[PDB]
């Protein structure tokens, strides 16, 4: 049975490399605390350098899961309340319209007036402060979900303020060590640049993510397959980890509201398990990702849950999924974007063929 995992990943993931002309891929499965690492192709086309357990990939929006974990850690240490507003920590936002939005609404994209991205012109800290000072509501606060880098970005900045550390240090000095991650970075050091994969755009030109406003909390983390399998292990089996990070992890698993079949947790998307393929595909549909959607209160609190998150930068694709009840999870890292649908479907076939 264990011998089948490589064959399943070869059957379902390997063909995507030829299909989308992806230079390199790392696919990890964790089942009953056993890790399986499958490596394909090249971390660098020009250097002919093979993807391996040292290869560092851009996580894109999977970074939001670390931001969520940092938030849960700060909350359970009493450094913040999710009922708090940003002005309590970022003084220059005190008594401004954005100061009517609480930390949970920022983390779960329900300010009612924040788009996917900051405007291109917003780059400096001053321009970012100005943007939030000038912010005014549109939809009723807490009622509409619009997936937003600025929204969880501001949440990340406030978490960092609450811990009196820059956000990069919150992750690199507190959260990553607590999760036992050896090669996870906001800023990849000189000594690890040799292990940092090139991303490849739709013209197969090498690219890396550029600095941007509140980039670190929104899409700014880089990691290896082993590290991301450790992170999934922590989400499946927190008991081996410190109480503080156990509490932080449990906080990220709590559904806050529904958009039909999708439950918004902290960073994580949550579903009733078993979930149909189309439920998981629907979670990252144009309608859900790009448009505002009126939320409902959770009506059906699922007994048995699964969680996933996609991530993209210009050069990298990420997908992470775990199912506590089956004690299984999967990580996919590519140094070229492939459609979300392909990531979700490949993972669905593999996880459904192992478990039973
Ligand atoms: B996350 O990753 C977010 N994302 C972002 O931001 C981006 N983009 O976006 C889109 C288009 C939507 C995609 O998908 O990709 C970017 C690019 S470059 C950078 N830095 N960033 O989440 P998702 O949804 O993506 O998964």
């Amino acid at each position: 049975k264990d011998q089948e995992i490589k064959k399943l990943v070869d059957q379902n993931f390997k063909p995507l490399l030829e299909k989308y002309d992806v230079p390199g891929m790392a696919v990890g499965v964790i089942q009953n605390n056993k890790k399986y690492e499958m490596y394909y192709g090249l971390q660098s086309v020009q250097d002919k350098k093979a993807v391996n357990s040292n290869t560092i990939f851009e996580l894109g929006s999977v970074s939001k899961l670390f931001t969520a974990t940092a938030g849960g850690y700060a909350k359970n240490k009493g450094k913040i309340s999710f009922d708090d507003t940003p002005g309590k920590y970022w003084k220059e936002l005190k008594n401004t319209p954005i100061d009517q939005v609480n930390l949970l609404q920022l983390a779960t994209y329900t300010s009612g007036n924040l788009a996917l991205q900051f405007p291109d012109e917003v780059q400096t800290d001053q321009q970012v402060l100005t943007f939030f000072k000038d912010w005014k509501p549109k939809n009723p606060i807490g009622e509409y979900r619009q997936y937003s880098n600025p929204s969880i970005g501001l949440f990340g900045k406030v978490v960092a303020l609450s811990m009196n550390k820059p956000f990069d240090q919150v992750l690199e000095k507190t959260i990553f060590p607590a999760l036992g991650l050896k090669h996870s970075y906001v800023n990849v050091p000189k000594t690890q640049m040799q292990n940092y994969a090139f991303g490849y755009n739709q013209e197969n030109q090498p690219i890396r993510v550029n600095p941007g406003p509140l980039d670190a909390p929104a899409y700014g983390v880089k990691s290896t397959l082993p590290d991301m399998l450790s992170f999934i292990h922590a989400n499946l089996n927190p008991q081996k980890y410190p109480t503080d990070i156990q509490r932080a992890i449990n906080e990220t698993h709590q559904g806050r509201y529904q958009v039909n079949t999708m439950y918004q947790a902290l960073g994580w998307e949550e579903f009733s398990y078993p979930a149909t393929l189309q439920t998981l595909l629907d979670s990252n549909s144009e309608q859900i990702v790009m448009k505002p959607n009126k939320v409902t209160a959770i009506s059906k609190e699922p007994s048995v849950k699964m969680y996933h998150k996609t991530g993209s930068t210009s050069g990298f694709g990420t997908y992470v999924v775990f199912i506590p009840k089956e004690n299984i999870g999967l990580v996919m890292l590519t140094n070229k974007r492939i459609p979300n649908e392909e990531r979700i479907k490949a993972a669905y076939v593999v996880l459904n063929a192992i478990k039973k």
